[PDB]
């Protein structure tokens, strides 16, 4: 029966508010929404309307708040009769406290907390006289005085936190409280303001039982010693965040009631409890995280041992402790445990046969040894971390037996076998077991009831899944990640009841089937799809579909065959090397693509590239490699700015090259064994300042190499053999830098990608190495040795002679000119190379006598010198002698 002045003054209330968040909808002028009873956020009593409770507040999502911004009206004074008034955090206008809340004359309860209120307190709150709860805190209030505290005698809880704390005096002003039990001054200073123990001496007696003291710089023992005399009565106690330095006080010992003690975030709490805990009996949580104890964990239980049949919560993570974990089911009343992030050393033993109630257990990311215990005494666990540690074993029979467990996270320990009992899991949402040994096989037995798992994490073991024909999976998972586990001879059948997964990994395996017909297409929202390394036949061109959430396409060594697949909008990196495919790929550019990596190479492909690449804007590496392409290379090729690597051997292409002046930030550019002609480019050595890889060998090149390929100063492999090339060497080798430092080694040649990909998070991230690829590429030319400092102009007119700048060179690793025709003696100075393993200077007009230098060099592999008029007596030296005769043969020495 609502009030009509109390409803006409809601709504003046309501009318100063812009409620743009769907709070305050309910409230209106509308006939159907007259009765203010139901109206949202107020409550009346039932004898009569007058309103009594009037909450709006709101919450924290994540931060982010659904925050009402308006102006209190001062209409709520009708009201008359309320005894609850929540803003709880609103951000109203950002100014002080409105003054008329003082007469509201029957109020029990003012939560003005966490909004933006400012200035100071107003001095009328002293005819609040009936307040029991009030909550200020976490505003911008500046307080410099507290006289109105003493007129509200019948408080039981006081919050100012968040405050400008600058009242001296604050223990005679609160003790005069005789009611209060519960006191958060939360971020308020009070490390500068400690009262003196007379002013402690000249107090009243209250009995406050919660405390919330922090934030506060304190530091030290002696700042907080104050709350040790209020220990009669004393339940919660957070000291969180105070940098507090040393042991803690041993008088926290003997501090009987206490059921609460958050200690988390300090500096250094060196040594952690003392033995005066060993008289609690009443603890209920005890958070002691990020505070560096360094404690032995069985004799922190043994002082922990008087609360053992009520602690529930207990912290101990992100800080040192050391030893090992044993017989935690006496505790018989714990609930939540998290210890990681430790420097644990031990077993993990119950010994004890009792049952535990052990609901969320994180024992990751510290060190353990020996087999896991029997999970059969836990059949409460609901989250179970056991990751990054050494565990060995089979994992205990008993796992079924849980039959709530939700998480589960074994990876990256040493366990030897997976159970049978894990399917009769009905709740388990989530299977980690990557990076394990996990020898075995796997039936359905494995998987029959586990109906909710949307995560199943088997990656990289000795595994073996091989389910029979007709099972129907009783799940829909999310992500499959199975890399190297043998998934049956055949295409694994399982994937056709699936239809929702989003990353999907079956790489490593062994399957040598054609595509089945039903995996036409793969589910609309997909991440990732790896099936690389297998022998997986058929066309792919009708499996792509181009979504707009894929990020890794991965169909690499395998026996596909046909049109080349679609290439996706939002694909950052495409590979598809060492298949069969064939064709044209004209289809590559029509759409624009943000493709970081595009590997084509070891396909059967053909035709012209087409003139597309304008529409490629974030392609890094590009390798096109034997595939037997033809024609000219396309003039778009320049329009590639952020373009690293570029592989083109092995292709038979033709023509000049086109100008790529505008390709900075190039690294590795190889176009070895193709038909490209005309002249070395002149935009090699003006742009193209952070080349490092340049290989061009076995084309139709000509003319003389021009100079200012010297000024690349990052330059470690030159490769011009066979290529038609005439004139006279460079006389500037000096102004590479990599060749000039001994043990000098380059920046890192990487490109990375990155992202997430779970509704239980993970993190995909693949870093490729450029000069590992080259390296991998690398070992199909040369078997005997390949170098990563190599100097080739080997097979071409070149005339003239070495000239003598190499023997300033240290770190170069190999030398090969052969077949040109040079005229002089070989380098004087040659003893000043280090680090050379091949030096070749076969099939050449050198004339002279080979220098005495060469006695002194160290760790050269091959060597030849064949086909010269050079003189005798060869050089008397270590490794010299140990060469065949093939390397000093057709000399008239
Ligand atoms: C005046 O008005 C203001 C309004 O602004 C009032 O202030 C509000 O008061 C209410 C109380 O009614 C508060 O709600 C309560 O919040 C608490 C705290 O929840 C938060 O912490 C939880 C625990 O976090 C630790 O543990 C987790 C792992 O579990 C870890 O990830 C955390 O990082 C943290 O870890 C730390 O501690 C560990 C163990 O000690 C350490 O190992 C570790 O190293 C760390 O040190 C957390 O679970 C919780 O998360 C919730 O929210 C997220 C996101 O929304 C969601 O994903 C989760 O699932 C959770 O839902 C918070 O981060 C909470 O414990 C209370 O729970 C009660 O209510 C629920 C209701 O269902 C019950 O089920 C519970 O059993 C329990 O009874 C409650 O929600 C509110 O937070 C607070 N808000 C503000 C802004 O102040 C004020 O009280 C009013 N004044 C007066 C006088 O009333
Ligand atoms: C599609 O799927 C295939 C198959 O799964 C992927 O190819 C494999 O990718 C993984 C992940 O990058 C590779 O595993 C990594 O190999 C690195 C190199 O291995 C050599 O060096 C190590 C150390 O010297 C030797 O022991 C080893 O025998 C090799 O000689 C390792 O260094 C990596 O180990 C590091 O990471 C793991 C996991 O974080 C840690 O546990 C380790 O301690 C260490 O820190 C890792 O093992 C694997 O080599 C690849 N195999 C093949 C055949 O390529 C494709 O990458 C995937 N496609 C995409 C796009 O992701
Ligand atoms: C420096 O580069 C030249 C080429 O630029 C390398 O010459 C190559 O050397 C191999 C090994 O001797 C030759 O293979 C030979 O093939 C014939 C058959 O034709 C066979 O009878 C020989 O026994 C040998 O296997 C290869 O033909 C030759 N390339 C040529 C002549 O073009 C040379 O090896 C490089 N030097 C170093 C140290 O690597
Ligand atoms: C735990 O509480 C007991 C008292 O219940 C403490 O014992 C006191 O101190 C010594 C024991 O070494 C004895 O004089 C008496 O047993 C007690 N003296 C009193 C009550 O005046 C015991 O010291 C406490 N534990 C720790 C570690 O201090
Ligand atoms: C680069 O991409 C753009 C956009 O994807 C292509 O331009 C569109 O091409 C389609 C297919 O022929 C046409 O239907 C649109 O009308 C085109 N729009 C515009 C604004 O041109 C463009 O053809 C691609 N580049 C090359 C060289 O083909
Ligand atoms: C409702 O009003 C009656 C008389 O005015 C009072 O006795 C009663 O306590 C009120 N109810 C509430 C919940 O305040
Ligand atoms: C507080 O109560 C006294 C008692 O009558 C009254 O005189 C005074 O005006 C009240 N304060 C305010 C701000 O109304
Ligand atoms: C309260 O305890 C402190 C801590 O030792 C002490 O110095 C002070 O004299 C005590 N005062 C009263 C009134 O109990
Ligand atoms: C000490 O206590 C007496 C007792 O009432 C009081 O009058 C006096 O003001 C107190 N001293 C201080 C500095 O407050
Ligand atoms: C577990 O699987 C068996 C095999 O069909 C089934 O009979 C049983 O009902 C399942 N348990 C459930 C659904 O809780
Ligand atoms: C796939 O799962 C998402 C949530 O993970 C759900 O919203 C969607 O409806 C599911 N798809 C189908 C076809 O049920
Ligand atoms: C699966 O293929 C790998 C490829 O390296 C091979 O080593 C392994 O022996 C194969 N296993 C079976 C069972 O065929
Ligand atoms: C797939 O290709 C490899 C080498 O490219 C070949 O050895 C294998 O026989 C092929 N598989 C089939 C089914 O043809
Ligand atoms: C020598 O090489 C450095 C390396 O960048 C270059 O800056 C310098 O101009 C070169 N000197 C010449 C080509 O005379
Ligand atoms: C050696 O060959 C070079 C070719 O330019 C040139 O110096 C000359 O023709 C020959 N003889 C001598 C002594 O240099
Ligand atoms: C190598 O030996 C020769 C001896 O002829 C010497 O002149 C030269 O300095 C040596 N090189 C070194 C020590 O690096």
């Amino acid at each position: 029966l609502c009030i009509e002045k109390e409803r006409d003054a809601l709504l003046e209330f309501k009318r100063g508010l812009s409620d743009n968040f769907g709070q305050l909808s309910t409230w209106g002028d509308e006939e159907d929404k007259k009765e203010c009873c139901k109206w949202k956020g107020i409550e009346c009593n039932k004898t009569t309307g007058h309103v009594i409770v009037l909450d709006l507040h709101n919450a924290f999502t994540c931060c982010f708040a659904p925050r009402l911004t308006g102006k209190l009206s001062p209409s709520l004074l009708e009201l008359e009769y309320l005894n609850f008034l929540d803003l709880s955090v609103n951000e109203f206008e950002r100014s002080e406290i409105p003054r008329f809340i003082c007469s509201f004359k029957r109020l029990e309860y003012l939560n003005l907390s966490s909004s933006f209120f400012s200035g100071l307190i107003p001095t009328q709150f002293k005819n609040l006289t009936s307040l029991r709860i009030l909550d200020l805190g976490y505003n911008n209030l500046i307080v410099k005085d507290l006289t109105w505290l003493s007129h509200l005698s019948s408080l039981e809880l006081l919050s100012l936190g968040g405050s400008d704390f600058q009242v001296k005096n604050w223990f005679q002003e609160i003790t005069k409280l005789p009611l209060l039990k519960e006191l958060d001054l939360s971020l308020c200073g009070l490390s500068k303001l400690v009262p003196s123990p007379a002013e402690i001496a000249n107090s009243s007696l209250i009995s406050l039982s919660v405390l919330h003291l922090c934030c506060n710089e304190f530091s030290s023992s002696a700042k907080y010693s104050w709350l040790f005399n209020f220990s009669t009565s004393l339940t919660s106690i957070d000291l969180s965040n105070n940098q507090l330095d040393g042991q803690i006080d041993d008088r926290f010992g003997n501090l009987m009631y206490l059921e609460h003690l958050n200690l988390a975030n300090e500096l250094n709490l060196k040594g952690g409890i003392p033995s005066s805990f060993g008289n609690l009996t009443r603890l209920r949580y005890l958070d002691m995280s990020n505070t560096r104890t360094y404690q032995w964990l069985p004799e922190l239980f043994v002082r922990l041992s008087g609360s053992r049949k009520t602690l529930e919560v207990l912290g101990l993570n992100d800080n040192s402790m050391f030893g090992s974990l044993v017989d935690v089911t006496r505790f018989s009343a714990l609930k939540r445990l998290y210890l990681q992030k430790n420097v644990l050393n031990g077993f993990f033993m119950e010994r004890f046969g009792q049952v535990s109630s052990l609901e969320y257990l994180d024992l990751s990311d510290n060190q353990m040894r020996g087999p896991l215990p029997d999970l059969a005494l836990f059949p409460s666990l609901r989250e179970l971390h056991l990751g990054s540690n050494h565990f060995n074993g089979r994992i205990p029979q008993g796992i079924g037996k849980l039959s709530q467990l939700k998480i589960l996270d074994v990876s990256s320990n040493r366990l030897e076998g997976l159970p049978e009992s894990m399917g009769q899991l009905s709740n388990l949402e989530s299977f980690d077991a990557s990076y394990n040994v996990l020898k075995g096989t796997i039936t359905e037995s494995h998987l029959s009831n586990l109906s909710s798992l949307v995560d199943l994490d088997l990656s990289f073991n000795s595994l073996a899944l091989k389910t029979s024909i007709d099972w129907l999976p009783p799940f829909q998972l999310q992500v499959i990640n199975l890399p190297s586990c043998n998934l049956g001879p055949s295409f694994p059948k399982w994937l056709q009841s699936q239809n929702n997964y989003t990353v999907l990994d079956i790489s490593l395996a062994n399957i040598s089937d054609a595509l089945p017909s039903w995996f036409s297409g793969l589910p609309p929202d997909i991440k990732i799809l790896n099936l690389s390394n297998n022998q997986i036949s058929g066309r792919v061109s009708d499996l792509i579909e181009n979504a707009y959430d894929y990020m890794v396409i991965d169909l690499s060594s395998n026996n596909f065959s046909g049109p080349l697949p679609l290439v996706p909008t939002n694909v950052q990196i495409f590979y598809l090397h060492k298949n069969q495919f064939f064709g044209s790929i004209s289809s590559i550019c029509k759409s624009t693509t943000g493709a970081t990596s595009l590997d084509l190479s070891h396909n059967q492909f053909s035709g012209e590239l087409p003139d597309c690449w304008m529409n490629a804007t974030n392609l890094a590496v590009l390798n096109l490699a034997y595939n037997n392409f033809s024609g000219k290379l396309p003039q778009s090729l320049g329009s590639l700015t952020n373009l690293e690597a570029l592989y083109m051997r092995q292709n038979s292409f033709s023509g000049m090259l086109p100008s790529l002046s505008q390709c900075q930030s190039l690294q590795i550019l190889d176009l070895g064994g193709n038909k490209l002609t005309g002249r070395i480019p002149a935009w090699i050595g003006t742009d193209l300042l952070n080349l490092r890889i340049l290989s061009l060998r076995f084309n139709k090149f000509y003319g003389s190499i021009s100079p200012i390929i010297c000024q690349l100063q990052f330059l470690q492999i030159l490769d011009l053999s066979a290529n038609g090339l005439a004139g006279k060497i460079p006389q500037c080798f000096n102004n590479f830098t990599l060749l000039h430092q001994e043990n000098g080694l380059g920046e890192p040649m990487e490109f990375l990608v990155q992202g997430f990909y779970g509704k239980y998070p993970r993190h995909y991230s693949y870093l490729g190495n450029l000069l590992v690829q080259w390296k991998n590429q690398e070992a199909e030319y040369k078997n005997p040795l390949t170098y990563l400092k190599t100097i080739d102009l080997s097979s071409n007119k070149l005339v003239g002679g070495i000239p003598k700048e190499m023997a300033e060179m240290r770190g170069l690793k190999s030398l090969n000119l052969s077949r040109n025709d040079l005229n002089g003696s070989i380098i004087k100075g040659i003893g000043q190379m280090k680090m050379l393993e091949s030096l070749d200077l076969s099939r050449n007009q050198l004339s002279g006598m080979i220098p005495k230098d060469l006695a002194n060099l160290t760790f050269i592999g091959v060597l030849d010198l064949s086909n010269n008029h050079l003189s005798g007596r060869i050089p008397s030296s270590t490794q010299l002698q140990t060469f065949e005769r093939s390397s000093y043969s057709g000399n008239a020495q």
